[PDB]
């Protein structure tokens, strides 16, 4: 079977969230719950009809991260693949939130970081077998890394 | 490394659901939740025991189900990997169950489209990779598309 | 792409979790969670930073499963794969607690049996692409297989 790597483009300010589900309720679904996680979140959503007319389905309430979420759908084109697009938001704020919709099955990636998506083709279609995200580990950290990582969390506000 | 495609059958009416796991306990705390998820569900489960007699493990309400999920987790072939055949139901009605199966680790698809699994196999055995599930996209939909799906969902009475 | 099979050290009355996540807190998160699921538990927790320093973050309550960790999660080499090892306790007393993470996106494995994790290489970097986890199926129990594995489940007392 052929494996392409497929580069997943992710403007600065943004986080991308891919995963795979079933069911073509899998959009409103998750228009709805991004919608109730926030008033201020900026969302862009793309689900691949695997099936029918095979189209990309789409909603959101930012139009340039929808055709970004499109874009990106195309580009893997695996068939129940579904792409997210946030801004004026994070990742943690809504990923419970997208593992709890019925029809999500799993989540591939949550980052901000250069992304690669591995996918496999075969006589019918096309599939996701992984992803690269960021790059490979350097080192263990140390005292002095554990010490900043955790001021770090502090300065954000997310721990005391 | 070699990748196998196995092509899963899915007869008319039922869903099949494909995962991971880990303990023999999973077989009876899928039967559980699946059980008491409703009165009329019909459905049939397989698990690979990945040690000791290696044996796939089985449980269900319909003899045809059985069959079916012992025959998909044979053709899989990998260590720990679940599989679930539904009828008089529908994924969405037990998905979100099944993630929270403490013994589940992840689940690979729920569909009723084409499936296919792709399983690496080593020295040491096989293991699940990845899925071609239904086709690949052929286009976005436009405004008209999205009226007829909402109404399409609201016909089934999903959404008001 | 080439794909490498890593061979995953499993000492024995320890089990392991391997796992995609994403942001710095996941370190934070993962060890309370930990921390808060039982006073026993041991455990070491290893997660690959893949971006800035690009370090193994860690931390636990275990030296000896923290190494085995940093240990792991080396080895494996794929940017925000994540690395539990756990003692005095076994992965159903806190495998939805993981799940349930807000940095966590999946579970690749939760297992005490052989496990190779598959690694895809990239001009980027590393990503996984599944587990074998255990052995391939020797055949499909009976049901006097059925009674014997109930049967098991009261020993142990987690069913009645």
């Amino acid at each position: 079977v052929k494996i392409d790597v497929i580069r997943v483009e992710i403007p600065e300010g943004t986080n991308v969230i891919i995963g795979q589900s079933h069911f073509i309720k899998t959009v409103e679904d998750l228009y709805e719950t991004l919608a109730s996680s926030s008033p201020h979140l900026k969302f862009g959503i793309a689900f691949c009809e695997a099936s029918g007319k095979r189209l990309i389905r789409w909603d959101g309430n930012d139009e340039e991260l929808i055709k970004l979420a499109q874009q990106t759908a195309l580009k893997i084109g695996a068939g129940h693949t579904f792409v997210i697009y946030i801004k004026n938001g994070f990742p943690i704020n809504v990923l419970n939130r997208i593992k709890n919709v019925e029809e999500v099955v799993r989540i591939f990636a949550a980052t901000a970081n250069p992304l690669q998506v591995l996918v496999a083709e075969t006589d019918q279609g096309r599939g996701v077998i992984g992803v690269v995200d960021g790059y490979t580990p350097l080192g263990i950290e140390t005292e002095a890394d554990i010490k900043e990582r955790k001021e770090l969390l502090r300065k954000f506000g997310y721990k005391r």
